């Protein structure tokens, strides 16, 4: 379990793992995956006042499209809001796996989040959770009155491959000309189908998140080695060309992440393409350590929260 | 100048030194050398605006220490408050080079912060400034109500050699087992009076900070080598038992830093001495990016002062 300089409480927790095994989450059936995700986050008392949650269903790309819609409690008028993209590895994750972490960032930030329930693989291959993601913040950004927000005001914000989710909507965004994005929250985001960084050998396993699940992951997603190449699967392939002109971005890394590596490189990118960038890598972590029930009172993760909240208000102010 | 992946508008201030040089700093005079800093921050146009600054001398340490007390405007009441050590590798800096610094921690922590005017070097050597500092702090929590702030509530904050102030003297007040502190803020420390880190190899030019100042501000301070070796001088020589007990830390490095190694170092060790510690590395970033006025709007820039300040405010509020 873990590495000299892990956080202290991280590294216990990487231990409380290590003990009674379990088998391999990639050797189980999608159903009892998902389950582990589930049992683990409900494992633990957390902190989800402060929020309004309520369903909507709508109809884009050509199809029914569950969101859940969080709302700072008790504001009157129309809220900035982002999209908010679950991780999980594309097979894992929903809503309530993900409601603190989302709880954490509408608090913080005073802005509307509406999760988008894209399909999970393998049910669904790439594209098809991409484009219901990018169908969902078009709707938004035209219809947000609906839902009590201003659709103006714009932002997508998504952890591990939902931070793909995220920084690929802004891609499409940008490919459509439309919507406007005032700003890309990408949490430890999954960047590349290839596996051979420095921070994928370093950690392969002993860090929560392990090269074996993310080659599962994105078998899931997709076997197609095409596919794969494409800038709207792994966005950084794409040139400083095509990355002209994406909106400002957030993105956090954690030290200890075989995506780590990924993550940062996509962030250079971004700045050589002229985008504004803020890359932060909060060292002593683990992978997505935002979304871990069992680490959101570490006070290193309390502070990157209070960051990814902040830099979402900041800009998702008027004019 | 610079590096792949350094930030744009960092990368373009890093071009702008390189062009119509002049003579390295650890060539001049320290007059002339102070003469570049002031020169250089005075250049920019910078909001100081939200803060209300008056000066008071204190009897300490046997001697007179000037302190500049920086305290939010239009604020009745105690506040909590934060000593702030200066930058400028112990020959260079002042109070005017870091009013925009301080001022930025101050507007964004709500916090006083008491700027400690500190013997420089080489009129002084090691250890006069740093007995100095922690006289200031000791006097600043048992005579708080004197300058309008509660010294039950008290951190310390500073930049590069102003880092190494900071935990030094929070060191001296585990020693002395007085004054209580909640909290130490390190920008940039310089923690160790060695070179061979990865960092130090890697930055030893065209990345603002050099190897070559590094070495002339330490020789200024002390050319002992037993004063070099003990723990405040390079607190990174500290063991776990003498870390144990200290105030929680952020800690901010940047990517493209001499110091960075040494600073993240230190961040390890306070961990595993079981102290609270939040490590955040800045990519993209060079050395003493919050020092620098041109630098001052630069998103990340930005993004890492609101940073400072809220984990100011954090750890210094009532109970
Ligand atoms: C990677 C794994 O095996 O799942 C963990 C487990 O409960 O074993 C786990 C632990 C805490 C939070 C989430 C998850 Cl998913
Ligand atoms: C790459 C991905 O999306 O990471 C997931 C995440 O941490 O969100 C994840 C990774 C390992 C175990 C559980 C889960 Cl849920
Ligand atoms: C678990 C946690 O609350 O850590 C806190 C934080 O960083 O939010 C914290 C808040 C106030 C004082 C100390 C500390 Cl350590
Ligand atoms: C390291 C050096 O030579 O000083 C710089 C210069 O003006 O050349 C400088 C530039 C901007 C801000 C501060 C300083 Cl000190
Ligand atoms: C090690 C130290 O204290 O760094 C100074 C700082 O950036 O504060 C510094 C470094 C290079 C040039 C100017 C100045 Cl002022
Ligand atoms: C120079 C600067 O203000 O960058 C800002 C910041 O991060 O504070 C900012 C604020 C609102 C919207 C965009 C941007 Cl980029």
């Amino acid at each position: 379990s873990g590495s000299p300089g892990v956080e202290q409480h991280t590294q216990a927790f990487l231990e409380a793992l290590e003990q009674g095994g379990g088998k391999p989450l990639e050797q189980l059936s999608p159903k009892d995956a998902r389950a582990v995700l589930t049992g683990a986050q409900a494992s633990v008392k957390v902190d989800l006042s402060g929020i309004e949650v309520k369903e909507r269903t709508i109809q884009a790309n050509g199809q029914s499209i569950k969101l859940q819609v969080v709302r700072p409690a008790n504001v009157k008028g129309e809220l900035p809001v982002f999209m908010f993209f679950h991780g999980g590895g594309w097979v894992l994750g929903d809503f309530p796996t993900h409601q603190r972490l989302i709880r954490d960032l509408v608090v913080g930030s005073g802005a509307v989040a509406v999760y988008v329930d894209y399909t999970p693989s393998p049910e669904s291959h790439y594209p098809t959770a991409i484009n219901q993601a990018y169908a969902a913040t078009q709707w938004v950004a035209e219809h947000g009155k609906e839902i009590g927000v201003d659709g103006k005001r714009l932002a997508v914000a998504g952890n591990a491959v939902g931070g793909n989710m995220a920084a690929v909507v802004a891609l499409k965004a940008k490919e459509a000309g439309t919507p406007a994005l005032r700003f890309q929250l990408l949490l430890h985001p999954v960047t590349d189908a290839s596996f051979e960084t420095a921070s994928y050998k370093q950690f392969a396993d002993g860090h929560f998140l392990t090269t074996g699940m993310m080659k599962w992951f994105w078998d899931n997603y997709t076997t197609d080695a095409k596919a794969r190449e494409q800038i709207y699967a792994s966005p950084l392939r794409a040139s400083s060309e095509q990355l002209k002109g994406l909106p400002p971005a957030l993105v956090q890394t954690a030290e200890f992440d075989v995506l780590r590596d990924e993550g940062e490189a996509y962030a250079r990118k971004l700045n050589a393409a002229g985008v504004t960038v803020t890359s932060v890598r909060y060292n002593g972590m683990i992978h997505d350590y935002g979304l871990l029930n069992p680490l959101s009172q570490v006070p290193a993760v309390k502070a990157a929260m209070r960051q990814a909240g902040t830099e979402l208000k900041v800009h998702l102010q008027l004019e």
